């Protein structure tokens, strides 16, 4: 019964995922369906910097419906385990920039600093996927502004790169709520969480996937530590 | 175990449908998206004959991805039985040769006869959801095509309106390969076959929600037919 009621969860909050995502997916097919028959009709009489600014819209609308339509296909290639990776020479210490970068507004919001120190010199090279690579740092670095701890003056999320046994360590540290002893294996489950779109299992699954391994070290309420570790 | 092997089969075909749709869902916007861009890039340069054409295709485009979304929202709503109904005072006689005229063409690829007969004046009143009740008997009809009898000469898939019972009965007649006696109820549920896209699940549903019944007669290798009865 603990297999069914395991599996009875899962349908449950699957079957959330996809009416939350399909709903998402409806309002920009709206907005371009809609753009594009705006100017459809208005064919001949538009000005040329209304023109711009209408496929503008048509453009970033269907951008969204991308971002959404890769959420709804990443979340469907982990179920099918048929997740792929296409590695390319990229240089680490740019892309995690990037990353911090991408980020720095949102910690602010919650005034928590972002940090960054490798400990190898820059260029540090590795044959990885960079876009499922930083999106791995981008969910963890997330974590970290998210989990901060409410009363603590100095709230940051720091990554430290470095290389070790023929490959690549990277170090999320962060000062927040930790995480307790029972759910260190358990975070990694998809959905899971810990009071009652993809998270940390598509993390887990990109890692393993270049070989690599994932792990927590926590201290409950005071620190918590993400190793990703990746092969070159 | 019965139960264990049941949730374990339909979380299997659900990840296939899901994976299924996700990938149809793709290329449309991948052609829309492109089309945006190109209108977008040569802004000043286009022909209105040109124009016309490219706003044609990210139109007939968007309403194919509609089509899609549509498939994916109304698995979930099934999910979730929340799916819902827009009734409309309509003639149920032009909604019956609306289909068999929606229908005709795939009839004769498989050489079927597609008949209707009303054993009441038209036009036959009723309050309900023309879309969806279109869709209820696209689906039927639909079936009788497909599961016609190979080896007989007078392939044939015909509805009978009628009005019973302070309401309306629909009869869809089939000379097919009929229906097993174990599969009689079998085949409402969703993604259920007989031999080893959403179908009659959401057309039971439909009719339901309508306040009908929907149900099947059928001798094996010579007859179908399916029944729904719809309240005024
Ligand atoms: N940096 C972190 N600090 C504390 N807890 C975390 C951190 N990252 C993840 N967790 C825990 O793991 C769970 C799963 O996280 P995740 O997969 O990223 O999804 P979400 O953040 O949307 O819950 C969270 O509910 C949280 O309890
Ligand atoms: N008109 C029909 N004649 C014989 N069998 C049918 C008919 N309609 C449906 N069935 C049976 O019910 C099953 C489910 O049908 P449906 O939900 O329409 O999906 P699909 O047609 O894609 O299988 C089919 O596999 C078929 O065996």
């Amino acid at each position: 019964s603990k297999e069914l009621e395991r599996l009875k969860r899962i349908d449950r909050m699957k079957t959330e995922f996809i009416a939350n995502i399909s709903h998402e997916l409806r309002t920009p097919l709206t907005v371009i369906k809609g753009y594009a028959e705006m100017i459809y009709n208005s064919l001949g009489e538009l000005d040329l910097s209304t023109l711009k600014e209408f496929l503008e819209t048509i453009i970033e609308q269907s951008n969204h419906l991308e971002n959404l339509l890769n959420e709804l296909l990443d979340f469907s290639r982990l179920e099918r385990k048929s997740l792929q990776i296409n590695r390319e020479k990229v240089d680490l210490c740019d892309l995690v920039e990037s990353a911090v970068n991408a980020i720095k507004e949102f910690a602010s919001s919650h005034n928590v600093n972002v940090l960054f120190e490798s400990n190898v010199p820059c260029p540090v090279e590795a044959y990885i996927d960079p876009t499922r690579i930083r999106q791995v740092l981008l969910n963890l670095l997330n974590n970290g502004v998210k989990y901060s701890k409410k009363d603590a003056p100095d709230k940051y999320v720091k990554v430290i790169l470095d290389e070790k046994d023929g490959g690549v360590l990277i170090i999320v540290e962060d000062n927040g709520i930790g995480i307790p002893d029972h759910a260190k294996d358990r975070i990694f489950e998809q959905f899971y969480r810990v009071d009652s779109g993809l998270g940390l299992a598509i993390t887990k699954e990109i890692v393993e996937l270049h070989g690599g391994r994932i792990w927590v070290e926590s201290e409950v309420g005071k620190g918590s530590r993400f190793f990703v570790w990746i092969p070159k």
